């Protein structure tokens, strides 16, 4: 009954045009779970641009995500991993919210 992962959503810089982003996630779920994800709505007239430390794509639901996790295989299990990605803007150099992770 429950048990999902957690994550920890942070802003590492902004600048005119654009800005980067990383986030932490935590294997706090119950299972360990490969291709897991960490999605949310782009700020208005911002879009992604490159990730590092994983993959990326954006959605057609208007939503963007950061997906499958690699280095997870370097690292010992049941630990915490983070990576880091970045955004254009012609608009928001911000985020809307703060987020979570989801899974697959």
């Amino acid at each position: 009954h429950t048990g999902s992962c957690m994550a920890v959503y942070s802003v590492e810089n902004s600048w005119s045009g654009g800005f980067q982003g990383s986030v932490e996630v935590m294997n706090h779920g119950t299972e360990p779970l490969n291709g897991w994800a960490v999605q949310w709505q782009p700020g208005g007239g911002t879009t992604l641009g490159g990730v590092w430390n994983g993959s990326l794509t954006s959605g057609s639901d208007g939503t963007v995500t950061v997906r499958n996790v690699d280095h997870n295989r370097v690292v010992p299990p049941d630990g915490s991993v983070t990576f880091g990605f970045t955004a254009t803007s012609t608009g928001n150099d911000f985020p809307v919210d703060s987020i979570g992770c989801v899974a697959p």
